[PDB]
């Protein structure tokens, strides 16, 4: 009820639709997302197409109202193990801006054509929370090191433009340019496609969080300051956070 | 027979010599290369200028009437511990195009001066083929992540002036501008570029295939779709792969 | 007294004052800046500038006429330490060239704000010496590996245009650019920006030299080369390495 899901001849397009909240994930649109990933070899299908309905690809996460908001973090870890596991490449259709959890989803397509109005954002300082290692690692091969230091130190946005400079970017273009260059993926050599994925991915930014990062985490999530920034939002004023 | 070495001063140039194939490999090419490498401290030369003659740099591999061919390669990996295993710089002058083996080669040199018309490509995913783990690691550190999974992918094209963007060019020019490079280098400190040498090729790229690695890329090599890339492509018609 | 702290609100700016040396490093110099990160959470403040007086950011070490020069290597890398174990965020407002010491003090910030007439320079290859394994692996992420490669092994120049080109630069400006920069970054949540900068500095560039690398580090360091490095450039001439 939440994604929209077609074909075109061997390429298989999936769409968030929850436009109304600009695709901001919750446990039913993880959970239905995970499911046409795991199917879409049936398929017939060579490629898949991941997009957004409206404005935004995905602008975060929405659990309000939702009923297993408690499952949602280990039901998204499963979502992208079953990209990071399916045969097929995913180029993303990023149309419109990519932010938090959407832009760990855009991170986890195999390649990236992203809209001229899309930007990238992790706004964790901003929040006081803090990241999975993979999110770090996968960002700092796809925008730099330097760059990503930036992003996530003090929450700076990641243009279309220069996301195709850093190569986050794949192309710059629409969704209908991005299933045009997977119909032509469709017709390539798929174990020749599914041994560079698998290597690619395995590069190491699937790391173990270290005891220390751990640590840090917790003290994170657990801070009087992660409060502070939800009501400081709420009440329209900027957060006075304290460290703790 | 296939290859020539000419030195002046310090610098040693050494010139594939098989421009009727565009100077694919084959094991005799391989083996003189190797051999001009090792004795390259002959030396008296301080650097090396490695090229093609003719319009291409290296396009790949053809061992068509080569003797040796279940040789090739075997002896191709000693060409790659020949060359990171040297203290001399080796200057790549990327005169044209740099295919499939020819990147491999040109990505093991030590630095790169490209030539306004040369591209590189792995057109691996057109052929049903898989690559090793360095191959994939180094393109990585040199293209950028985003930018190697297209180019492995989707068999993408880089072109000199993306090179240059990226960092996989150090210069656009002629094999003249980098013999006047590489005569500035051999007077700098050998055992300072010795050292920087081994390090940087320390980085992680040179990393045995995972388990899950070894299965893909047999399965992948061993696979009709290979057989199938071939009798499309000398029949003149599109390949019909089955992921097979 | 070869330091200048001062405060605006939550911004801490640590001055480097030797501009007679174009702030080359020396144990004093060392000391005190040391000594000023570790204090900076005296604090009030939640970030830190570092800075140099007059037309250098840093031009590397200068040890003559310093007492305590045997032990500057150790104290140096104690000034490492701190800044890599310092909560705070450190902005490095790079206001003209940093090469050596300098380009690793740079390269220890957490963001760089760059001048547009810097440079940042390892002349390793000229002096005959060797580095450690982290200032290469950072390096190679901040301007990405090819560019590391002529940098280490030709002693290439990186400008400030091509520095903001791979993201060494994450802005071109001022002092007063930086400052300001700071101030938005001191209004963000602490605990995010502590996981968020251990995690990056955790990155594996923080590496145990290999015993390789040792071996040829020690070479380097007690050759002849580097003593005639130093009597040509006295003698206003060329060196003649011998690679001994
Ligand atoms: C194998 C392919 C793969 C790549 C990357 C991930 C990332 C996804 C990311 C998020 F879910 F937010 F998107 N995210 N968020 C948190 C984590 C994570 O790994 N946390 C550590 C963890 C693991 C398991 C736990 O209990 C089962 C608890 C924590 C984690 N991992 C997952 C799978
Ligand atoms: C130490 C410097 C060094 C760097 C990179 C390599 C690459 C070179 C590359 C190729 F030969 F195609 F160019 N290539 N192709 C295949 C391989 C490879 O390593 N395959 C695994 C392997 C190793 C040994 C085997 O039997 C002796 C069999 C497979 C391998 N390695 C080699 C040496
Ligand atoms: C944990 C944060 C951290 C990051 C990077 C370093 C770098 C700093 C760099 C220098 F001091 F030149 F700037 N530099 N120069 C030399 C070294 C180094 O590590 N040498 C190996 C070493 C270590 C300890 C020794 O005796 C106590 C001797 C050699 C080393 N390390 C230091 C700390």
């Amino acid at each position: 009820h939440m994604i929209g899901i077609t074909q075109a001849e061997a390429v298989l397009t999936i769409e968030l639709q929850r436009p109304e909240r600009r695709n901001a994930l919750n446990s039913q649109l993880v959970e239905e997302l995970t499911q046409a990933i795991r199917k879409a070899g049936d398929g017939s299908a060579r490629a898949i197409v991941l997009t957004g309905q409206g404005t935004a690809f995905c602008a975060g996460a929405d659990l309000s109202g939702d009923a297993f908001a408690a499952d949602y973090p280990d039901r998204l870890i499963e979502l992208h193990k079953a990209m990071d596991a399916s045969p097929m490449p995913v180029v993303g259709a990023i149309n419109g801006p990519a932010i938090g959890a959407g832009l760990q989803l855009a991170m986890q397509c195999d390649l990236r054509v992203v809209a001229p109005d899309a930007f990238f954002q992790f706004p964790t300082s901003k929040y006081g929370l803090a990241l999975d290692n993979w999110s770090i690692r996968r960002l700092s091969s796809l925008v730099g090191h330097g760059r990503a230091r930036a992003m996530l130190l003090s929450a700076e946005k990641l243009t279309a433009e220069i996301a195709l400079h850093t190569g986050m970017a794949n192309r710059i273009g629409t969704l209908a340019d991005a299933q045009a260059w997977a119909a032509e993926i469709a017709r390539l050599a798929p174990l020749a496609i599914q041994h560079a994925k698998r290597v690619l991915n395995d590069d190491g930014a699937i790391e173990e969080a270290w005891p220390a990062h751990k640590e840090l985490f917790d003290k994170a999530w657990g801070s009087q300051d992660v409060i502070e920034a939800q009501v400081a939002r709420m009440e329209k004023r900027p957060p006075k956070f304290q460290g703790a």
